């Protein structure tokens, strides 16, 4: 599963930094990133865009394959 680790600072790598940065990260669903602890985990489904924290959505270990949420797990659990 594609899981995302973020630090907060005060002042950390920002400002600049090497003047020339690109990416973008996912949102959680749970919180609205203002209270996650110092360093928190965010989870991307495979097949989908739901973004939520190992730690907000309450996920016991981190799968070392494909992250499929209830919603598309479930589209293709039935079907064959
Ligand atoms: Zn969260
Ligand atoms: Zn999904």
């Amino acid at each position: 599963a594609r899981t995302k680790q973020t630090a907060r600072k005060s002042t950390g790598g920002s400002s600049g930094s090497s003047q020339s940065l690109i990416d973008e990260d996912a949102v959680c669903s749970i919180c609205m990133d203002g209270e996650s602890q110092n360093s928190n985990v965010i989870l991307f489904c495979d097949m989908c865009n739901l973004a939520v924290h190992q730690e907000c959505y309450g996920v016991p270990y981190i799968p070392e394959g494909q992250w499929l949420c209830r919603h598309c797990l479930q589209s293709r659990a039935r079907p064959a």
